[PDB]
């Protein structure tokens, strides 16, 4: 993933707020590492212009109108763009984040982050690596119990080494509701069988 | 020359104002405050002829920073440069005396400009909240605009009443009210006030 223009890098910045936008671009440009910067309100905008030229890092603020900055995300990797991308957001919600990931994104920061923080990470996703932001990853690598009170009851019976037949009779169910949970219960735990499911919920706390 | 404070709680943001401010020629030092309280922490210790205040903040606003500046009767011009285009904030920053209240959609050349501008004993006030706040729906009822209307053309109580076959004091309780809307003195006077005022 390392390109090698890190000394002269091309760059896009999209961002609708304004004052930030320029601020942003004014410094960026000021840097001996950045060979150019092109500006843009809107996600239209941006996509617009990365049909005309190539840049080295697309510089994306989520929320503008138009297009968001992760439908330009998704736009940059559909075209097959030789372009890293960073998306540099006021929020924090998860499913933005979970967003980008999936579309390969590069590095997500928040603008709680300095511009020497940024400088850092388009130096950082044009040498082939990522940047998550921190308090994102934490938020996201936290899950809650994914499973119902019966569910649990089913589990901790399957740890005992029970079958079906007979956890249905210890919660008074019969066999076809034991072995639907089952099947519910592999696919929340991503397990395979019914014992790899039963060693996933305890060791990560869930029984 | 120019001594600055910058209040603003977008730490991206804050940032990249205050490096650039710094760059000026005519700016000489930029403090930083993240909210409203170090704001009124580094103007009690330090002056500043030019505070740019961020209106939503943390614990204290700058609508809140501004008015501690005004109390404490310091010589120091206020900027309130904001995302927001809440009347309400524009109309108490103004009740505050602020020198200049501009929108994050204005350049950075701007906010230099503005800068000059306030020290200069000028003021720059957003011209779209300008046009927002003063414009107003007309205060006369259609009812009322009609009696007026007669007013001007000369007519008495009586003839406006024949005209809108209704009572003549119920044209008087048109009058009483739009005199008191209007604050007028007399019905020749109060139909001056809302032709002028563009209400005919
Ligand atoms: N992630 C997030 C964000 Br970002 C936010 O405000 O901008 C609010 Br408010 C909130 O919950 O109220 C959440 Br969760
Ligand atoms: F407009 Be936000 F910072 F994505
Ligand atoms: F936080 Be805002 F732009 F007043
Ligand atoms: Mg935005
Ligand atoms: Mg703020």
């Amino acid at each position: 993933g390392l390109v090698p223009r890190g000394s002269h890098m091309k760059v896009l910045v999209a961002e609708d707020q304004s004052m930030l936008r320029d601020a942003m671009c004014q410094l960026l440009t000021l840097q001996p590492d950045v060979e150019s910067v092109l500006q843009a309100k809107n996600g239209q905008e941006a996509i617009q212009l990365l049909e005309k030229e190539s840049v080295d890092i697309a510089i994306l603020d989520v929320e503008m109108p138009v297009k968001t900055g992760l439908e330009v995300l998704e736009w940059i990797r559909s075209e097959k763009l030789e372009t890293k991308v960073v998306v540099v957001t006021t929020f924090k919600r998860a499913g933005y984040f979970e967003r980008a990931v999936k579309a390969g994104v590069d590095a997500y920061v928040l603008k709680e982050r300095s511009i020497a923080d940024l400088m850092q990470t388009l130096h950082t996703v044009l040498e082939g690596r990522k940047e998550y932001s921190p308090e994102l990853m934490e938020m996201v690598m936290t899950r809650p119990n994914p499973l119902t009170e019966q569910e649990i009851a089913v589990l901790k019976g399957i740890a005992r080494g029970l079958s079906n037949q007979e956890i249905a009779d210890q919660l008074y169910l019969s066999n076809g509701t034991i072995r639907n949970y089952v099947t519910n219960i592999l696919s929340k735990l991503d397990a395979g069988n019914r014992t790899e499911a039963a060693n996933i919920a305890k060791e990560s706390g869930w029984l």
